[PDB]
């Protein structure tokens, strides 16, 4: 499912993302928007051999299962075809404990390098929320 900006912003209220750990519902949204272009199906393959899925591109070296990345963990209990369902109650779950691993939203190093700093808010302007 490829969401609307808006739709997603809404989505990602309903399952208790906005200001989790600090982070504003921005935040969330732009990190979407770079990572994945709002695509629940958007995959992509890593230099080590680990794979990055859905919307928040969510990491098969650490927090999902896809039997194919050696010497890696399932932090999130799920297997990484979970991310890509267009009910993004999986994701959302699973980004709540990344990003409270330590570093906060740089674990996703789009959201360091693109919205960190940023006018964030921009991302959910004009959505009725
Ligand atoms: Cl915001
Ligand atoms: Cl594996
Ligand atoms: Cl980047």
């Amino acid at each position: 499912k490829v969401f609307g900006r808006c739709e997603l912003a809404a989505a990602m209220k309903r399952h208790g993302l906005d200001n989790y750990r600090g982070y504003s519902l921005g935040n969330w949204v732009c990190a979407a928007k770079f990572e994945s272009n709002f695509n629940t199906q958007a995959t992509n393959r890593n230099t080590d051999g680990s794979t990055d899925y859905g919307i928040l591109q969510i990491n098969s070296r650490w927090w999902c299962n896809d039997g194919r990345t050696p010497g890696s963990r399932n932090l999130c209990n799920i297997p990484c075809s979970a991310l890509l369902s267009s009910d993004i109650t999986a994701s959302v779950n699973c980004a709540k404990k990344i990003v409270s691993d330590g570093n906060g939203m740089n674990a996703w190093v789009a959201w360091r390098n693109r919205c960190k700093g940023t006018d964030v808010q921009a991302w959910i302007r004009g959505c009725r929320l």
